[PDB]
């Protein structure tokens, strides 16, 4: 029968787990039945062994089976997510959050999964909070937000309450683990498309495999400068998930007229500074930050288009993203979003 | 700037640690300044990375620098240990403990370090306890025992109190780690010689390296049937440590007239069953068990000699081991040992 000595021993022997074992482990963790030492041992052993898409899939499956769902028929079939693993260690502005606003304003339904910072000065949730957006809304109100505003935000702690023991262990040991991949893979609203950032190059393919298994239309992105976003300072590696198959690509914004930026141009600060950066971009300020936002917003729209060619999709995505900002639609959407939570 | 995120991150990246890093980690663990999750993360990461002699040497050094020592000039310079990692999986009789008694009766000072059972029905300390030997004595009384009886037992919890945090995590995760190597390396009396058993064929060389750095005269043994003992069922692998240099050897008991035995002939049971097996051997009962104890006892005597050839040393060791039993000296020694703890 399943046991920690069994599973841990199999991982330390550098062996892939048998079908169901990873699931049993996570369920133990997700039911308060695991000791912190056992949680930590499993997270580390899984990571150092080299996790497969199947194993990480079981982990995410367990989390989603325990998570608060959104009500029936409240999430549009073509909804998209824009979120990353975090942990690239580079203090940038909140590109995923900013891109998500622009995408929603372009008419693409967004149900964003997210969380506070772990190792950065301000995460997506922190910055949205600084903007006046309600981040801790429950299933019913997230559903209403999505319908009325075009965007909703799922706070991971809110929808994954029984993950709190695992989250505590992540904080204690500090080092990244397979757990760091689970946030982007466990959106409780379960959108079928997304632009998903991965800070860990060696694990981006595995995340893509989980999505492929769900037959999602996802672009798993890793900036070759290390960002868990589509970068503008150099090329980005993209694992394109479509038709249940993964396809590795290198992406160069220069092929779309974007100038090479320096990483310090994308730098941000605390929640207030990063919130000011959002208002700046949505306000029509041109520059490095805008470029990075438009590029990422377009990538999400390409992932959305993939639910049903590469070059024309990016061109339309870039057109719609730039237009969403220039018309003021993106700025208006945030205001309407802020107003929603207050009412 | 030593930290857990730093050291754990280095290990998870499959990199050897820098000088002092393993020592810092163990000292944190040995001072109650490490979370269970951190301890477990460290133990697993060290194992899967594959620990080096330097690193293991640092961990043991920390333990010995926090351990209760024996009083000044109470341990002979040529005292030996007979002890193993355990965890060979096979529930056998207490071979090391039996050899230790015989070795002591042969005139070689023995200061035994040991513990109760982890995954066995009965460990060395359990069996000794069932024989009426007092195991939980302090440094003063172990010194007296070593002087008056010719043998002493160091109970690890008694001498390594600050190890309890590491011990708890080991029992929680269950899986073997680098911690399973430390027992034989952390005898508080610090004997310079011994017959050391390693159940892990791929870590025995590491252990030998640690002893070699100490300029210790030891034989690190791995029974090719999996035992952390010199076996009689088949050949054994011996990492012979002398003059700070390790030599790897294949050892054949048949080269000394030992019949091949079956592993179930060496099988044991609870403390009461194993205690009776000790009395049987020391009583002069011929058989597989006697052959195993004489062989191991001889190995410790050979290691003792190494403090100052190979076959002639083994031949002499076998003679002294056999005679120590046949003269009743080993049976008497145990009797006097039991008597000492009560007087
Ligand atoms: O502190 P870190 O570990 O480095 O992670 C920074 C943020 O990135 C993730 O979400 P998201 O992609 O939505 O944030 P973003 O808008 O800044 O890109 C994560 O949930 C954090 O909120
Ligand atoms: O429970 P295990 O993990 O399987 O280990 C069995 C015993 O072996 C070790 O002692 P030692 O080798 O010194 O004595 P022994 O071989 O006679 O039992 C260890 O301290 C245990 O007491
Ligand atoms: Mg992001
Ligand atoms: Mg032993």
């Amino acid at each position: 029968v399943p046991s920690w000595p069994q599973i841990l021993g199999r991982l330390t022997d550098n062996r892939d787990l048998a079908r169901g074992q990873a699931a049993w482990a996570m369920d133990q963790i997700m039911t308060g039945n695991a000791r912190p030492a056992q949680i930590a041992a499993f997270a580390v052993a899984m990571t150092m062994k080299a996790p497969t898409a199947d194993e990480v899939g079981e982990l995410a499956g367990v989390m989603l089976s325990h998570a608060h769902p959104l009500p029936a028929d409240t999430v549009p079939d073509d909804a998209v997510d824009v979120v990353g693993t975090g942990g690239d260690g580079v203090n940038t502005v909140n590109l995923s959050t900013m891109a998500a606003i622009v995408v929603a304003a372009a008419g693409v339904p967004v149900v964003k999964h997210g969380n506070r910072a772990a190792s950065s000065l301000s995460g997506g949730a922190d910055t949205l909070e600084a903007l006046g957006v309600r981040i801790d809304l429950g299933p019913d109100l997230v559903a209403r937000s999505l319908a009325e505003v075009g965007i909703g935000f799922c706070f991971a702690p809110r929808f994954h309450p029984s993950y709190r023991h695992a989250a505590a262990v992540r904080r204690e040991i500090g080092v990244p683990t397979v757990f760091n991949l689970l946030g982007p893979l466990t959106n409780p609203a379960r959108p079928r498309a997304g632009l998903i950032g991965c800070a860990f190059a060696d694990l981006a393919e595995v995340m893509a495999g989980v999505f492929a298994a769900r037959r999602s239309s996802v672009l798993v992105v890793h900036g070759d400068d290390g960002l868990d976003e589509l970068t503008t300072t150099t090329t980005s590696t993209i694992w394109r998930v479509a038709a249940g198959s993964v396809d590795k690509l290198t992406f160069d914004p220069a092929g779309f007229g974007f100038a090479r930026a320096q990483l310090d141009q994308l730098a941000g600060g605390d929640a207030q500074a990063n919130a000011a950066a959002v208002r700046a971009v949505l306000g029509g300020a041109r520059g490095p930050v805008r470029d990075a936002v438009v590029l990422n917003a377009a990538g999400a729209i390409v992932a959305h288009a993939g639910l049903s060619e590469w070059l024309p999709a990016w061109e339309e995505g870039l057109r719609r993203a730039s237009a969403a900002i220039d018309t003021g639609a993106a700025e208006q959407l945030l205001a309407r979003w802020v107003r929603f939570g207050r009412q």
